């Protein structure tokens, strides 16, 4: 079973408490992972214990990504109490409807476009380094998957959309210099950019989206645990998934 | 079990007497689905048959997907035999080492850069209407796969590579195009790219490539399998596939 | 002037009957090149001729980019008449709208769908081949333009496009494996892919396009002369034009 | 002559002490602009007032891109003295050679890691609003232009590269999704995309850099004013420009 290799294993998953990432954590449990669950506010991840069907876990710590300070302590916290990451997971993320200016008289605050960025494609990098400090300490070749979007890959028509396709085109960039620095150096991890369309999710990306295909947390959740299954020698770069029928926004 | 929908149906397989194509004849049949692999020469997929283990089956017939008689022959006999086509597999393609013009001393012959846009863009075209036109006539929701190249999505640095990333970035666009369409009209028909880096099969990226990462046929087969066996509302896009450490050319 | 090296040299225009290739035979003949404006109608290129105020000169010769044998004969008579081909404008294209496939009630015709391809991304590939063998027979370091479209860098949301948008990213593929290929064997010809949004032409993108923004035919032969009049050690790779407040289809 | 519109008007370069900045901010004075050029040491644009032949003028003023403070009290400063900001040009920029992690025993300070983010993607946003505003306050359409690089289109080979691909990335989609959002109200300010290669500057790009093939910051900056002489109905999304015989890092 390609899944045994990761049994009794260590996976970080950023976003944790709702939407994508509270879904690849039970995922992860149930496959046998003990999985540490990290966001802002950790009642939620407490809450999933009770699914969890398997004989992996799930423990809740708090971290805010954007912020240096509390990741290193989030890492310590892991290396301290578990020991090495095998698995990182980078799914927080945030997005706030409205422009870059004034324009469209929509414009979102600056601490909202700064965060956008500072949460979207700061927290993958420095959670990606530490997680990958703490695998070759280890000597063990884990895997690095990015939650990354549709909007990583094309720019959106809708002028809501400020800056989040820029930090998700980052993203995409981050990704594939990472593996390409990996194998630059003959080093083994792996690293995959999963990109969805639209998901059912409390991030709020239109809200007149009753009608609109949309994928569940589950179904994204399905294409991780199928990306980490994946052989040792095999990477899935990347992995975009999509409602059938979406019209990109 | 996902693949169950599948038990039973028609897949057709460009490109399966030899490497990725060979192997998803193979794969799909062990799944059940009774597959019809053509190439312009048929003994090898003929011989395929005796590597069946599960319910399903392959059938060999002659076809260059280059021509739109010689596809409209062999649509015509699917459809006179086996009825709908129900999954299609565009993996035929071809690739010459060497260049668009004499600046190297390595020009590759105007009958062999012809070949190379007819059979990997215009291939995919022509198999992929007549697949999509059996699909709507049954009013039955199919998948069309594309063997897309790491090459459809960023420029090789080796000059040996001429047309064939110019036709593979042709086909990361018609997969997309054509997914657009299908979406626009509210039709259900999935798509989806896959994109290998290096395969070790009969086609010859590198003379020289013996220490270099290679995937198996079978690991892009098995991604195939993961695409088709994804559920209804589901589409994968895109999914690259490549060796670990690979260094892209 | 960064034009003086060009004055009494040869350009070769396909697509000169009409829009913007027209265009750039008269802006061209007016800094004193001497073009040959080439397209499967020749009547309105010689009209072109009454328009040229400057040194230059406009000489129509029939061809159909799609033939091999069509472009041997124009390259033939190019060379049995004027000699060198210094600067190639591979302007030609056609787009038909509607589907690949029926789902929406559109679908183009075989016949089409062979056409764009043929035309669109074959052409310049031919015609590429026979002015890049005139310069190197010559001696010569001239400048290859491929007139693309912004449907070569993004998929477009309507469903009208079919495989439009798949040529121009074959042609976008094609413009950078061809630069690529010349400066790895240390060659000095140069290689621009201008990328136009909506232009009024006689090519319909859209039937109800009277209060869009849209380009002259000038606006891009204006960046055409730009791209030509840089240094001989600077390439523009890609020169993206569009009319202010476009929004892409 | 296209550039009369902009004699007297305001142009803000940041990245003005050294290279391609120092370049744009006399290429503009001589054109008859008042440019105001910032940097985080300012002695050396202080000295490009000897090089000023035109009638425009070179104004020095210190700021660190990275700083929402910093940027707030150079616009501030610019408002009060000089007025409306007529043409933005985004060109501060940084790389630090070496590792995302320390898999080659090359991996840069985390602080780095984040500064390269900080100015090369989040200055621009930051400007971009001040500057925006200040057109819009003013009734003004003007001309936005980002200096980007090859490596904002495709991921380099080299491992010491880290996130600065990333970041022009970022820089890319940003561009897009600000010139979308202006299109999208209809409102008619320029954005633009430049893209070099390689350019002789203070940035070390490559240590073995010598028999490369490399722009002048002049030849970037003479593109730079092309895309400001367009006329007011034409933006220039995308210009890349690079050395002839350039082999992408
Ligand atoms: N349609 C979609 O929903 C969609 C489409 C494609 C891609 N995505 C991507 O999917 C990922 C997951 O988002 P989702 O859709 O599941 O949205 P969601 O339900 O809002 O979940 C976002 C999660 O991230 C956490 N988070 C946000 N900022 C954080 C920070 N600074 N530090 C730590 N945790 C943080 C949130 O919890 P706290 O607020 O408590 O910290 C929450 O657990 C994101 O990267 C998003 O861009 C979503
Ligand atoms: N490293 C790699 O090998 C690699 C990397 C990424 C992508 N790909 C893609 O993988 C796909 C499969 O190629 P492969 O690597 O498995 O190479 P392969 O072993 O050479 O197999 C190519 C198959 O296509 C068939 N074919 C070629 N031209 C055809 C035509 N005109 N009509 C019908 N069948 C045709 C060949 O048989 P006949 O000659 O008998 O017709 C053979 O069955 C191609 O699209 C290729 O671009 C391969
Ligand atoms: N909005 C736009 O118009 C727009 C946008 C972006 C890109 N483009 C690109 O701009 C280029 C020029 O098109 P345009 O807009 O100026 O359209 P146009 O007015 O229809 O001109 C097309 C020209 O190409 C010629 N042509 C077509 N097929 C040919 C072939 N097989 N052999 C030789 N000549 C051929 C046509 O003449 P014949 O029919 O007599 O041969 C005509 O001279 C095309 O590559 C197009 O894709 C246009
Ligand atoms: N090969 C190349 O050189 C190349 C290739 C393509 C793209 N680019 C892009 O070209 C742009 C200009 O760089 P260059 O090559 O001319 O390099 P450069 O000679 O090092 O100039 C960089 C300029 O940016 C200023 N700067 C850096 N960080 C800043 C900050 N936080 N706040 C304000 N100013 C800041 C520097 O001055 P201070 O340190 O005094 O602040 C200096 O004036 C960059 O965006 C770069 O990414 C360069
Ligand atoms: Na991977
Ligand atoms: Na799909
Ligand atoms: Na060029
Ligand atoms: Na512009």
């Amino acid at each position: 079973d390609p899944m045994d290799r990761w049994v009794g294993k260590t996976a970080v998953v950023t976003g944790a408490s709702s939407g994508i990432g509270a879904a690849i954590c039970v995922e992860l449990a149930n496959a046998g992972i003990n999985v540490v669950g990290v966001a802002r506010r950790t009642g939620p991840i407490e809450e999933l214990k009770t699914q969890v069907k398997g004989k992996g876990s799930i423990t809740a710590r708090q971290c805010d990504v954007s912020s240096p300070e509390a990741v290193a302590e989030t890492f310590k916290w892991i290396d301290d109490n578990l020991g090495c990451v095998h698995i990182m997971v980078n799914n927080a993320g945030i997005f706030t409807q409205g422009g870059i200016t004034d324009v469209g008289g929509d414009m979102i605050s600056e601490k909202d476009i700064m965060s956008v960025i500072d949460i979207n494609l700061k927290g993958p990098i420095l959670c990606s380094r530490h997680a990958i400090a703490s695998m070759t300490r280890n000597k063990f070749d884990g895997h690095i998957v990015n939650i990354n979007s549709i909007a990583g890959h094309y720019v959106p028509w809708s002028s809501k959309f400020n800056v989040y396709a820029s930090s998700k085109y980052g993203l995409t960039g981050f990704s594939a210099s990472l593996l390409n620095e990996l194998a630059d150096h003959k080093n083994k991890i792996k690293v995959t950019s999963v990109s969805p369309g639209l998901v059912r999710t409390a991030m709020t990306v239109a809200a007149d989206d009753s009608e609109m295909p949309a994928l569940t947390p589950k179904d994204v959740a399905d294409a991780v645990l199928y990306v980490i299954s994946t052989p040792p020698t095999v990477n899935i770069n990347e992995l975009t998934i999509t409602p059938v029928t979406e019209r990109r926004l």
